[PDB]
């Protein structure tokens, strides 16, 4: 079988919790009066909800209405639990109330809103200087969360809304995240594609919040390199083989007997032998403002296959790559 893993850093903090705060099924939800928001405009919709602006008639101040989509009332609380749970905490979105809608007949969550910046203006527009700021702004929000028992599992640019005006950033769309168990199966349908850790692309559960680590390095190679997204898979199988195209098909091997996982049959014809890459081949005229040594440094020590060698989200904020931020 398995050999099983536990994470390397807050292993222990929801076992040292009282039990309301890991147990959401438990929880009971603290209504808000829904005549208090009036929705303007529709933002979004995803696979679990629909997304509007809205005004809060008791403050004229705009917020965010997420109005849910009928699913197990457990995920329903789950997300809910945890933004109670993380509330406050640095760049993350703040719950600010949860009423019920009386056409959906689900709940809806009210949030602070964020003047977000279009992704596409960010990602052509932002300087080096600003990659290196949101990132630890970034990382401010990843190390709360997993010191606080959380691991969020859907890290991607959607879900990092940008006020570039005000130099805000907030993580938000907490409707993945779960609470850390050492030894815990978890799912392994969790993020996009595209973000996805080799953990869940080899179907090995009892992963942790380094899966968030994984995520958020294929963010910066994105970022630094210019190239969005990064590894650019046409199926879960393909996600793998572009991976292991950079860093090669033997630390893939290597990582699987550690954990004496065996990878999917199918991949024996489409896998191939590939050496591991060093970083500098993706560089070009293009990108190559984006890239320092530190760049290629951090970014090598985020993307390994082994999710117990990433750098947890305090070591990454001790990197290098950070000491031309501007610290407050
Ligand atoms: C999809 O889950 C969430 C979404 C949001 C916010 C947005 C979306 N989608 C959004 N779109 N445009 C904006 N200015 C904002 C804000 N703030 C906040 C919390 C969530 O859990």
């Amino acid at each position: 079988g398995p050999v099983p893993s536990r994470a390397r850093v807050y292993t222990d903090v929801n076992t040292h919790r009282p039990r309301e705060y890991w147990d959401y099924e438990s929880h009971v939800v603290e209504w808000g009066n829904q005549d208090d928001y009036q929705l303007v405009r529709k933002l979004g919709r995803g696979k679990y909800s629909e997304v509007f602006e809205a005004i809060n008639i008791t403050n004229n101040e705009k917020v965010v209405v997420k109005i849910l989509k009928p699913v197990k009332k457990k995920k329903i609380k789950r997300e809910i639990k945890i933004l109670e749970n993380l509330r406050g905490g640095p760049n993350i979105i703040t719950l600010a109330d949860i009423v019920k809608d009386p056409v959906s007949r689900t709940p809806a969550l009210v949030f602070e809103h964020v003047n977000n910046t279009d992704f596409k203006q960010l990602y052509q527009t932002l300087t080096d200087y600003d990659i290196r700021f949101y990132m630890y702004e970034i990382l401010k929000a990843l190390d709360y969360c997993h010191s606080m028992g959380i691991m969020h599992r859907d890290v991607k640019p959607h879900n990092v809304m940008i006020d570039h005006e005000h130099r805000k950033l907030r993580l938000i769309d907490w409707g993945l995240a779960e609470f850390y168990h050492p030894g815990q199966e978890y799912n392994v349908r969790v993020a996009s594609r595209y973000f996805k850790g080799p953990e869940l692309l080899v179907d090995y559960q009892m992963y942790d919040y380094s899966l968030d680590m994984w995520s958020l390095g294929c963010m910066l190679a994105s970022m630094i390199f210019r190239k969005e997204p990064f590894f650019h898979g046409h199926d879960n199988y393909d996600q793998l083989v572009r991976i292991a195209k950079v860093l090669g098909t033997e630390d893939l091997y290597d990582y699987i007997d550690k954990y004496n996982i065996e990878l999917d049959p199918r991949f024996n014809d489409i896998l191939g032998r590939h050496s591991r890459k060093r970083w500098e081949r993706f560089v070009h005229s293009e990108n190559q403002h984006l890239v320092s040594p530190e760049a290629l440094d951090f970014l090598d020590k985020l993307l390994r296959y082994d999710h117990q060698s990433r750098l947890t989200a305090r070591e990454a904020m001790e990197h290098p790559y950070f000491y031309t931020v501007v610290k407050d």
